[PDB]
């Protein structure tokens, strides 16, 4: 393939994913302004679950709301059902990411999340997914296909929670008046 | 703040990424070529190196590149200066991520990343920056601001680098003809 | 070598390991009481802080923690500076991992982490070290030798530390009533 | 409990571990010789796959093998089966790290691992469990208990396998004449 083929096949897979990004900012995201109250009301950590590709994007979401002033971390969906779970005290507020949200191990942790108590939170393609069923706020996050042929490889879905919960981190962010000094006593 | 407010403060960060994304996307990306020989060139893993948010995309790209036939895994920046630099052989080629060039954990891993002689890679904002004038191969990825209102947390510079590293690894992908079958053994 | 040779070999290894184990064992431990009883004063979370090998143990220990029944995470010592310090709240009890006290990247944590306001807790081979001076309570835990010929890589230090861990996790749990119940609660 | 018996108490956690330890090394390690063999004629990388407590131990010692001179790298045995198990080529063996040898998300891997051809080495407790079998080497490191009253959570198992581990590290390294310029090289 010559050169300028080659740039036009790497702009193609990016421009797939930029549509994905489009078509949820078109959206109406009505269910997002009880997720922004939820999360203000959290006294304790927002935990974040997931794995595989959504999983990655779990652990950059919960540094994201860390360093902007929202105490979060990331528990492995694995890692919660070998002992993890035991990080998550009462006040704790769980975001559990899926894109099918059927995803075996994600479904696991829910009878003990079940039994602890906390306020469910799910980001899945769908509202009737069995995960969206089982939590307390289901944000459906619809994404139609991913960027490769076959549409197997995640990338427009994990681009676009990516982008989701960033914006949410932000929105927080601002909210609660965080500050320039605040965000260098984190990153000094 | 209302709800429809609320919305409209979400979308606006959301709006804020979609715009570095389109930026990316219009421009010229002539090194990308270049990219694309050196890593279909690789007999050995594609090893991605970064600290902060930088390296958790590091860590997402690392793993699309696998799961789709370029084998690939990834070592942070800091326990690279730990020995993890011993994880890097001779037919490696290093990819280095840092938006500005200069994180210092980055430019640390280079004295002896140069000593080992693995072709090395660095996807920074700007050619002129430290590590792109260290490596092999500097591919500039501009970001002109964050989405925050202080420029402050990555947001648009992650999103980015997320969205340009994704479709390296699916050209690559399409390119050496990875199947789903090849698809399947790896995701069973 | 033979085969005789070679399992000669690695069992002098294992027992150079062994031995910096029964040191410990064979110290007074004083401030073990101290210790355990801060960890049960705790509302909050343990957060475990390090880098290179003792950090991967901090990441065994917090889960060792959490799933006997004491809430822990880790944050690793560079993340921590680039935003994870937004992690620690003020509930959190922190404990600093570093065989020699001197590791740079833990010492960075300490400005921001002493404007938090948070107990710190060292765990490192001398009272003398910069890290422990700089902690509420200091632990120390000495290893005279690492177990390879010219004692440069973390095994009868990692070792030490791990036990000294597992020890007061444990006794924190039995302390507390931790049950067969809770256990599989978190381990379902 | 007042600061002696509590000092008593941490001492007889850590006495247990010292035991299992004791244990291991009073064994004859027959099939320790034809592990050194196996790991000398490594061509790529030694791959160590591991969830948990083991995975965490398997993470520490992938990073001792690497920065002592046996290039290596950790892959999460979940997620390996997501893709990560594109990470592993024709030359890399795989350590399989089980105390049971029947941990399900270890097993899931196995099918694929077979079809790629690789070298399969288990460190379980038993040559008789299923993970053992599906191996090409099965390394026995029995642990008849684990440190606390009901014998549930990771500690003695983990603490045995970090120290056996390092020891067959610590062989590689001094068998391949491994200097202080190389440990320098990895360990800036």
């Amino acid at each position: 393939m010559n050169n300028t083929d080659l740039i036009h096949l790497i702009k193609h897979f990016m421009h797939n994913e930029l549509k994905a990004v489009e078509e949820v900012i078109d959206s109406p995201l009505s269910e997002f302004a009880n997720l922004i109250k939820v999360l203000q009301s959290c006294q304790g950590k927002v935990v974040f679950i997931g794995v595989g590709k959504s999983g990655i994007i779990a652990r950059k979401l919960a540094a994201t709301f860390a360093s902007t002033g929202t105490p979060s971390f990331f528990v492995h969906g694995t890692e919660a059902v070998h002992g993890d779970l035991g990080m998550v005290a009462k006040d704790d507020v769980v975001i559990l990411i899926s894109n099918s949200g059927e995803t075996a191990e994600i479904l696991a942790t829910l009878p003990s999340l079940k039994k602890m108590g906390n306020y469910l939170i799910s980001f899945t393609r769908s509202h009737h997914s069995s995960l969206a069923i089982s939590c307390d706020l289901s944000v459906e996050i619809p994404v139609k296909s991913e960027a490769d042929n076959l549409g197997l490889a995640p990338s427009c879905s994990s681009t676009v929670v990516l982008v989701v919960g960033d914006a949410v981190a932000l929105a927080l962010s601002e909210l609660k008046k965080f500050t320039r000094a605040d965000f260098g006593l984190y990153h000094p």
